[PDB]
């Protein structure tokens, strides 16, 4: 990664890199607004668009998908990225498009799905598709939501709110919960999500904040773990990330805490 970011060291990814693990031979689908495949610092191995008004997955007219891609590669520099466009330039999409992306990911033997997207209400049909992905062995990671708090109510967005999905909230560089990061019993782990510098469309770079930025740290961590332990199931990868996280506070706000990929990979 050409842009410096504190998040990679924060989750202890350099310890894996020192051990010689960089996520080789791990297929990571980024279900988002596309990936700018012409960016000099990205390589994209394949993809598909399901957004009828935006038919190229290898361009990104929003910026999120590219940024997210860059984070996954900063964490797991050898991962293979797949651009699955399920959101348009406004970062919005239909539930069916998300389903078609998930199905494409299953058909094309992805190891990890990253969904940095969140609907407040969810879709029964999306649930079925994510659960199917997880049953087929895919590690499914999603942004917990940028809906802050709501007293004692959960604010975790769908599809993160489903139990089959790893819901990733955002901490800042001080390991404090970001004011926007959703909360609730469904929140699983935290990762860096404030002012994360990564790739942007048109060969650019810049900081973005959100649980969408936290999620790909965890998708990259999953790739690092699978490169060290290619025989582990998705169940085993998830368990390793949740069980070895660094506790940060009440699980309503922090889940199990900050992922620690060095501990998870032991
Ligand atoms: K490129
Ligand atoms: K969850
Ligand atoms: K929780």
């Amino acid at each position: 990664a050409k842009c410096v970011s504190y998040g990679v060291a924060q989750i202890k990814a350099p310890a894996l890199h020192s051990q010689g693990y960089t996520g080789s031979n791990v297929k990571v689908a980024i279900l988002d607004t596309g990936i700018d495949s012409s960016h000099p610092d990205l390589n994209v191995a394949g993809g598909a668009s399901f957004v009828p008004s935006e038919t190229n997955p290898f361009q990104d007219n929003s910026s999120g998908g590219t940024h997210i891609a860059g984070t996954v590669l900063a964490v797991a520099p050898s991962a293979s990225l797949y651009a699955v466009k399920v959101l348009g330039a406004d970062g919005k999409g239909q539930a069916s498009w998300i389903i078609n992306g998930i199905e494409w990911a299953i058909a094309n033997n992805m190891d990890v799905i990253n969904m940095s997207l969140g609907s407040p209400s969810g879709s029964a049909a999306v649930k079925a598709a994510v659960d199917k992905a997880v049953a087929s062995g895919v590690v499914v990671v999603a942004a917990a939501g940028n809906s802050g708090t709501s007293g004692s109510s959960s604010t975790v967005t769908y599809p993160a709110k489903y139990p089959s999905v790893i819901a990733v909230g955002a901490v800042d560089s001080s390991n404090q919960r970001a004011p926007f990061s959703s909360v609730g019993p469904e929140l699983d782990v935290m990762a860096p999500g404030v002012s994360i510098c990564s790739t942007l469309p048109g060969g650019k770079y810049g900081a973005l904040s959100g649980t969408s930025m936290a999620s790909p740290h965890v998708a990259g961590a999953a790739a690092l773990i699978l490169s060290k332990h290619p025989n582990w199931t998705n169940t085993q990868v998830r368990s390793s990330l949740e069980n070895t996280a660094t506790k940060l506070g009440d699980s309503f706000y922090y889940g199990k805490g900050l992922i620690n990929v060095e501990a998870a990979a032991q």
